[PDB]
DNA sequence: TAACCGCCAAGGGGATTACTCCCTAGTCTCCAGGCACGTGTTTTTTTTTTTTTTTTTTTTTTTTTTTTTCCTTTTTTTTTTTTTTTT
């Protein structure tokens, strides 16, 4: 439910956005969020 | 087989006596290197300030706007009331 994968305690070393609430506004939208894939790099990085 | 002994022969040079001479022993007298004393200028040691690189710390990461969701403790020990058993 609230998307941090861990520990409730320890919730800082987990990451989150690891469960997202389901886009019900078409169903080319709930077949884009069924079918996405999320890198674990941090989006700050200047590297490109 | 020639060491050794006996016998004989020959000669060479150290010992002896005398004359000489010359170099050193001795004694003054002048003076100068040999030596006692003081010290040095290089050599080592110690500080002193810098240098140079490494490591650590700290701070930073464009702005504005709109929707949900979850949570906003929790176990663990101590206390206090209640219930049951016994004489």
């Amino acid at each position: 439910a609230t998307g941090n994968w861990g520990d409730q305690k320890k919730a800082h070393q987990a990451r989150a956005g690891v469960s997202q609430v389901l886009n019900r506004l078409t169903f080319a939208s709930t077949l884009s969020h069924l079918r996405r894939v999320n890198s674990p790099i941090g989006r700050d990085g200047k590297l490109a």
